[PDB]
């Protein structure tokens, strides 16, 4: 409903409204037509973007991700190259956090945002290893 909301379930901001309000300064809502490309196969990460409603279908040139999953966390943390592009199915909304804004994030805000962060992906990890 708010960028509030879509922020307060992010689980490595872990409900803090310091760390909230501060990356709701530059969080954007960005909405992507149907078919629309969010990223390519090889583009530099632009920042994090959290599906708010919508399919996004992720491709290696065939997964999934839907409302609440998060987009683009290993690559904004290695500032590596995607390797995969994303397409979407539907009209899909999100919530973009710049790369740039994370990164201030963990200088001004805390730097135990980025352990949260890899924190978050050890453990899917170690759950999509049992589903």
């Amino acid at each position: 409903l708010t960028v509030e909301e879509v922020l307060y379930h992010i689980p490595w901001l872990d409900k803090n409204k310091d760390y909230i309000n501060f990356i709701q300064e530059k969080a954007k809502v960005v909405t992507f037509d149907c078919g629309n490309d969010i990223f390519e196969e090889g583009d530099e990460p632009k920042g994090i973007y959290i599906i708010i409603s919508g399919m996004v279908k992720l491709e290696k040139s065939t997964d999934y991700m839907l409302s609440g999953e998060i987009i683009g966390e290993i690559n904004c943390l290695t500032n590596e190259p995607m390797k995969y592009s994303a397409t979407c199915k539907t009209v899909v909304e999100t919530c973009f956090i710049p790369k740039t804004h994370l990164y201030d994030a963990f200088e001004q805000c805390s730097p135990l945002i980025k352990q949260k962060m890899w924190l978050k992906l050890g453990l899917a990890i170690t759950a999509r290893k049992i589903r």
